């Protein structure tokens, strides 16, 4: 009751007789699996991520460090643009549960699948980019990462924002240096602002399919490259409305960059007419169960359904 307010997210600690490993999903180490709350009849598809054992105890602590900060916020947030953490279990290494995101990040997403994603995917991902952004600064969160990697893809009509491993409160205090922006890389001050410009430099990323912004181009130069007013390409499917958006949002006076809030309606009015905003030939003949080795998925429940 002296400025901020109490955080009162709740925090689960979950059994490991209460989740089944199915299979790996990367290497931290990462699982997919089920989660069957004691006498709940329900099946919850999740990632169980187990904490790597460490050698140095300085790598020890960095590990549980972004465990335990990402473990926080996560509890923290809810917003269907958001990654939702179920609950954390400690056996003798830790566990992160969270919702299961079957289609894995967006960025490889959009290069596994360039060829079968139309316009309508394409401005409805940014529209739910933008409201998950706007919801975390609506609760004053700086999320400093935000890329195509750090979007999850629930399905392919929803996707929703990851890893705050980097986030932090937006008046508070105390490195992907081609989604930053010039004021984050000469200052190190960030802001929601400096989000927009990482927003940017991720729509750019889905308009391109995938591709490396400024690839090639050794770090160390990025910032005289951006002072002299240098900028990413207009993508090829963009229209200039679209790419015009994107541009905003790497002005150098960060009070002039788009909001988030800005964004969202914005890129709503063009998801109403997709092909006028976004030009991608064949665009309009565009398409995209026991996900586990499990027979009986009939009390399977999505995490969005049991919260
Ligand atoms: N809930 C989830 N569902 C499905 N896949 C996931 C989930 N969480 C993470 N992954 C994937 O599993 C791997 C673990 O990633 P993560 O633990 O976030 O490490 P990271 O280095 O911080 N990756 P990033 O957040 O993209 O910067 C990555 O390939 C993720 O895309
Ligand atoms: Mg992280």
């Amino acid at each position: 009751t002296s400025g901020e307010a109490p955080n009162q997210a709740l925090l689960r600690i979950l059994k490991e007789t209460e989740f089944k490993k199915i299979k790996v999903l990367g290497s931290g180490t990462v699982y997919k699996g089920l989660w069957i709350p004691e006498g709940e009849k329900v099946k919850i598809p999740v990632a169980i991520k187990e904490l790597r054992e460490a050698t140095s105890p300085k790598a020890n602590k960095e590990i549980l460090d972004e465990a335990f900060q990402e473990a926080y916020v996560m509890a923290s947030v809810d917003n269907p643009h958001v990654c939702r953490l179920l609950g954390i279990c400690l056996t003798s290494t830790v566990q992160l549960i969270t919702q299961l995101m079957p289609f894995g990040c967006l960025l490889d997403y959009v290069r596994e699948h360039k060829d079968n994603i139309g316009s309508q995917y394409l401005l409805n991902w940014c529209v739910q980019i933008a409201k998950g952004m706007n919801y975390l600064e609506d609760r004053r969160l700086v999320h400093r990462d935000l890329a195509a990697r750090n979007v999850l893809v629930k399905t392919p009509q929803h996707v929703k924002i990851t890893d705050f491993g980097l986030a932090k409160l937006l008046g508070a205090e105390e490195v992907p240096i081609k989604w930053m922006a010039l004021e984050s890389i000469l200052h190190r001050i960030y802001t929601h602002q400096s989000d927009v410009w990482s927003y940017g430099v991720t729509v750019w990323e889905l308009m391109t399919f995938g591709s490396k912004p400024y690839d090639g181009i050794p770090a160390s130069e990025i910032s005289s490259i951006l002072e002299k007013g240098e900028r990413l390409p207009q993508p090829p499917i963009c229209t200039i409305d679209v790419y015009m958006i994107m541009v905003k949002c790497w002005m150098i006076d960060a009070d002039s960059r788009p909001k988030f809030r800005e964004l969202i309606i914005e890129f709503s009015k063009m998801a109403r007419d997709p092909q006028r905003y976004l030009v991608i030939q064949g665009d309009e003949r565009m398409h995209l169960r026991a996900l586990m080795d499990e027979e009986d998925m009939d009390d399977v429940v999505d995490a969005d359904e049991y919260l």
